[PDB]
């Protein structure tokens, strides 16, 4: 229970010592009556300066920023996720192998730009408001938290998502969807990205998809009413059968916690489980949106 | 379980919200077999900017410096002080009293100090921790718990944190400081409610405090040792704080509050009141003493100043 904050790069450490602080000091915070405009402007800021001190881990000098914490927090809790079992998640053991996930495998980690923190400080309270009148059952993105760690004088930018894959149930294969297909390279690859041409191809598809789909809608009209586009569909395939070859049945999990999965129909050629969101709308657009949602319900049932 | 570090002065909402900070970081590192010689130079520091953030009660902007965290922690455990109960008693509420506090619960006396003292404190450190250690935390001496630097406003504070010498249930009803010439209360003190007495007052008072044989040895015996530990520091013009409770008087005290609130005595854990005395069962009055040295770190010297002061003390026993 002593929290060592060992990580492979120093960053991890700083990223784990961070979220550990913050939510901490957030955990002696009043949860607040309502979100305030100035709730969207604000960051708390750290510095660390330790001569002789606590080095083993952590370097003695760093920065931490953390961006709208009460925004975020809100935000966890319209998710369903308990700040405490945030916090466990980044900070029990390092993330694993910009784009990390927490050890658990609960949630991702993403390095980002300085513009990006831009788009999302430009899209927060609409995004905000959105999550709120759409109870917070959605296909986007569902941001966590966001950083900007200080370390060497180098500044890096964060954001903490829900991973949309399960966090146990193996992943077998992985389309990005939006004229474009695979490469060679990554055709040969453990796990191969596919895109959409790959896809009516491999004619792949089997269901829920009422809600998915009257779902899914809401939200490209949410992201044409913010004018954005050029962002895919991820679709997660686990092969029950496959992965089959104190128990943990196959194609069992907490729908809790693997929010975005669904289990094939009984129909369905082979047992599957399906996992699909929408991801990166950060960085026609109302054609894009029109489009999109109809190349997708094209894959399903 | 929500600290909001509430205090008047934003100087001790920050204090508090240090000592949290400090303690629950040390909590994630591990204990030493033994202190290195670095840990007696070490120091943290933090700078905190809170945007529109979190600012009930503390100021968006603060720093707050410990220094060498790990030999004050390895000290409070040497004086049998746990880490969550220090914490405790300095962040469950505002420390009562600024130039000197006791925390609200009165188990720890918080003083603002000099640069000049801080860094007294380095130079003295190392010694005073092995000291600390062959005595086994046995000593009139002040108990340094922490040592802490506060900036708000970009003023500047530095902070030492010791152990009460008096107790922290148990009324004083008279106090002392003695040193052993021309000493003694103004006008102006004995004004107050709680005078603060000098030599010649408790001499020409007449007072003894009656102990008993087996204390009075035991105290005496460790009196010898600080004050030469002192010398050897060439340190000098310490005092000695001595506190009385009368028992009676106090039980007496606690009917009247209770009368005013409708409308065991003189008992004390020695683990906790770490300086009390009981007066011995031949005594005139029942009481408890507190008796401890004051003032360590700020015509003869160091060497006489210890013989001296020694036995004096010496002599305020029975
Ligand atoms: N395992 C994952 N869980 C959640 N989101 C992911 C995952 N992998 C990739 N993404 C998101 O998908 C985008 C990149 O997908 P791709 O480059 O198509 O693999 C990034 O914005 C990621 O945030
Ligand atoms: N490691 C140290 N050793 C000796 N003196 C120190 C040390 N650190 C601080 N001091 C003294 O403490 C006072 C205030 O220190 P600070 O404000 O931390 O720089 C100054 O008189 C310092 O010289
Ligand atoms: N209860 C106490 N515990 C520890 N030190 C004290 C206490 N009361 C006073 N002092 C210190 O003893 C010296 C004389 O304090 P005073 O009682 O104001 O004369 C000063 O160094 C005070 O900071
Ligand atoms: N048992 C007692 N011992 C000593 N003094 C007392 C006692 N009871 C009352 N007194 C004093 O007599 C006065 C009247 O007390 P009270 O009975 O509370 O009005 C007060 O000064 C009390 O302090």
């Amino acid at each position: 229970k002593v929290k060592l904050f060992r990580a492979s790069e120093p960053i991890l450490s700083v990223l784990m010592w961070g979220v550990n602080h913050t939510i901490n000091e957030l955990s002696n915070v009043p949860v607040p009556v309502m979100l305030m405009p100035d709730d969207f402007k604000a960051y708390s800021k750290i510095k660390v300066d330790n001569h002789l001190f606590n080095k083993e881990n952590l370097p003695s000098r760093f920065k931490f920023k953390e961006y709208c914490p009460m925004v975020f927090r809100n935000l966890r809790e319209r998710f369903g996720i308990d700040d405490q079992d945030y916090q466990n998640s980044v900070t029990r053991s390092a993330p694993i192998n910009r784009f990390l996930t927490t050890y658990d495998r609960r949630f991702v980690i993403k390095t980002v730009s300085s513009e990006d923190v831009a788009e999302m400080h430009n899209i927060l309270k609409k995004y905000h408001q959105f999550i709120v009148e759409c109870h917070g059952n959605t296909l986007l993105p569902q941001f966590l938290g966001m950083y900007r760690l200080t370390v060497d004088g180098v500044e890096t930018y964060m954001v903490v998502t829900r991973n949309v894959f399960s966090h146990r149930l193996t992943v077998h294969r992985k389309y990005d969807l939006k004229a474009r297909e695979a490469s060679d390279k990554e055709k040969a690859k453990d796990l191969p990205t596919f895109k959409d041409n790959d896809f009516l191809n491999e004619g792949q598809k089997h269901v829920s998809k009422k809600n998915f789909l009257e779902k899914l809608k809401r939200d490209v009209e949410f992201l044409a009413q913010l004018k954005i586009m050029d962002y895919s569909l991820l679709v997660g395939i686990h092969d029950v059968d496959r992965a089959e070859q104190r128990f943990f049945g196959p194609g069992e999990f907490d729908p809790s916690v693997d929010v975005y999965a669904m289990k094939s129909h009984e129909s369905s050629p082979k047992k599957e489980v399906y996992f699909m969101a929408i991801a990166d709308i950060l960085t026609n657009p109302e054609q894009y949106s029109k489009r999109f949602n109809e190349f997708m319900s094209n894959i399903l049932t």
